[PDB]
């Protein structure tokens, strides 16, 4: 269970890492590219799973050593940030990286997160949740301010990794 987060910078990866596991927000930057991996156990389908959950820099002078972080994980959860048209766009690009250096051996879950800055919304859920079934994979909406699915996006994956 080693799942790897991608997306461009400030979509939220980090938030989500550290809403998942101290259950906090802070509303300050992280340019993140450092200190690079966190794990916690976690209760579904009547057992304890322990994750593994690597955080990584989507601004650009640092993809050149991403790849291999993504070749050997299990799943890889690509956000973007829905008031972010670019952040959106820009998933092909994670997308494609991902079944590039690791195949269809992989579960991949689309995140359209800060679903909690409605009137700032520049894509659908409709938009997400039809991008996700058209490329095959997951798809869920978070916010890691005010928590909202991130319990479910973790335990959907978790589940998706022991089916
Ligand atoms: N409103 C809102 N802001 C968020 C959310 N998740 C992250 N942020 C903010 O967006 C900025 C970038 O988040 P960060 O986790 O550093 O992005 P990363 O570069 O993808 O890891 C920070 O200022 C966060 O406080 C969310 O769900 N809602
Ligand atoms: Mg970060």
């Amino acid at each position: 269970f080693k799942l790897v987060f991608l997306g461009e910078q400030s979509v939220g990866k980090t938030s989500l890492i550290t809403r998942f596991m101290y259950d906090s927000f802070d509303n300050t930057y992280q340019a993140t590219i450092g200190i690079d991996f966190l794990s916690k156990t976690m209760y579904l389908e009547d057992r304890t799973v322990r994750l593994q959950l690597w955080d990584t820099a989507g601004q650009e002078r640092f993809r050149s050593l991403i790849p291999s972080y993504i070749r050997d994980s299990t799943v890889a959860v690509v956000v973007y940030d829905i008031t972010n048209l670019n952040s959106f766009q820009q998933t092909s690009k994670w997308i494609d990286d991902v079944r590039t250096e690791r195949g269809s051996d992989v579960i991949i879950m689309l995140v359209g997160n800060k679903t909690d800055l409605a009137d700032k919304r520049q894509i659908t859920i409709e938009e997400g949740e039809q991008r996700a079934k058209e490329l095959s994979v997951m798809f869920i909406e978070t916010s890691a301010k005010t928590g909202y699915n991130v319990k479910q996006l973790f335990r959907r994956v978790a589940s998706a990794l022991l089916e």
